[PDB]
């Protein structure tokens, strides 16, 4: 019911830090958003997506820790994308790709980091995609997705 005065609106900071969730087969990725190192305040989480409720500038970031037991140079993409009524098709915001990154047969590991400033609108939905779910390690310190309002 009652609106929050801009002093009380501004005490509650708009922030998300979502951490890797190993027990999901989903794409886009699902995330931990309550316990451990995770944070969620003033932004909604649903089905792997961060759902913006206040229009404005935000810094958005994601790290993915890729690893495997036997290198075959399967290409590794990592993206942050958005869906809203203007881009019901998805808009890629940030993306990186690894090809020709390990020696064949060897145990391997490599991370990808994405971060940038975006102007987001209320009801924008933000997600993380990767090319090979099985080649992601989901420890909270290794694989993560977040943002904050500027
Ligand atoms: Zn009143």
């Amino acid at each position: 019911g009652h609106p929050s005065p801009p002093p009380e609106k501004k005490e509650l900071r708009k922030v998300a830090h979502l951490t890797g969730k190993s027990n999901s087969r989903s794409m886009p990725l699902e995330w931990e958003h309550e316990l451990g190192l995770a944070l969620l305040s003033g932004v909604k989480y649903k089905k792997g997506g961060l759902v913006i409720n206040e229009t404005g500038l935000y810094f958005v970031y994601s790290k993915v820790y890729f690893r495997g037991q036997s290198c075959n140079n399967l290409p590794l993409s990592h993206k942050v994308y958005m869906r809203n009524s203007k881009y019901p098709q998805d808009l890629v915001m940030m993306e990186g790709k690894m090809m020709s990154y390990c020696t064949t047969g060897q145990m391997w590991a490599r991370s990808s980091y994405l971060g940038a400033v975006f102007n987001l609108t209320s009801a924008d939905h933000l997600y993380v995609n990767v090319s090979e779910l099985s080649l992601v390690n989901f420890e909270e310190s290794q694989t993560f997705f977040g943002l904050y309002k500027l």
